[PDB]
């Protein structure tokens, strides 16, 4: 018809290839447009970091992801927060009670040290799907790969991280357990560029879902070729 030759890309489900959308607090509807017109290309909605406690519609936003068939999840500051004042079992039962299937667990501002987040891993992961993140918001070399086997040694079902780590990684860790977070172009179209057009990646603008699908099957001049 109007057909193309295209980079072949996974389908819903997605167990690689997954694009993962950040919320930063976006008002219902325009929520729903949103999920609504690019649904196909959208895997996971993180409400970021504590967002989700301001969020009066969650319950809504959460229905409407089911609906489309798409994962959510909170912030893994939400989850140091609640370990910061010793309520990690709150953070369970608030987990538990919006139905999560998966959640993400991360030591980048309480000061923990990776094996305790491990430790946090491990016990969450006989009741949810875990995803690790690797790194602090503020030093650490190749230990990186150290606590990503080690996240992974916990039961994370996949790890977040933040570009030549990748080549490092290249070291028989399956690329295809890792997500990259790519807030803009320069880093989505790059990591396209080495891992290929179904690398698993985060912290993926709103504004992007449509436009991300595009880098990736070179519909854009970026990934053109």
């Amino acid at each position: 018809d109007f057909s193309l030759e295209l980079p072949v890309r996974t389908n819903k489900p997605r167990e690689t290839g997954q694009s993962i959308l950040i919320d930063n607090g976006y008002p219902l509807q325009f929520f729903k447009d949103a999920i609504a017109g690019a649904s196909d290309y959208i895997d996971f909605v993180k409400f970021g970091w504590g967002t989700s406690l301001l969020t009066k519609d969650l319950e809504e936003k959460i229905s409407t992801l089911k609906e489309h068939d798409i994962t959510f999840f909170f912030g893994g500051t939400l989850f140091e927060k609640y370990v910061s004042q010793k309520k990690v079992n709150e953070f369970h039962r608030y987990c538990t009670y919006f139905g999560c299937e998966y959640i993400e667990i991360s030591n980048g501002t309480l000061p923990m040290t990776n094996k305790e987040k491990a430790a946090y891993i491990a016990d969450f992961s006989d009741e949810f799907l875990v995803l690790s993140e690797v790194g602090s918001k503020d030093q650490s070399s190749e230990e990186w790969l150290e606590y990503i086997v080690e996240d992974m040694e916990a039961g994370a079902e996949k790890v977040i991280t933040e570009q030549i780590v990748d080549d490092i990684i290249s070291s028989d860790i399956d690329i295809n357990r890792l997500i990259f977070e790519a807030p803009n172009k320069t880093l989505q179209q790059g990591f396209i560029q080495k891992i290929g057009p179904n690398v698993n990646l985060a912290n993926i603008p709103f504004h992007d879902a449509i436009a991300l699908e595009t880098l990736r099957l070179g519909l854009r001049s970026d990934t053109f070729f």
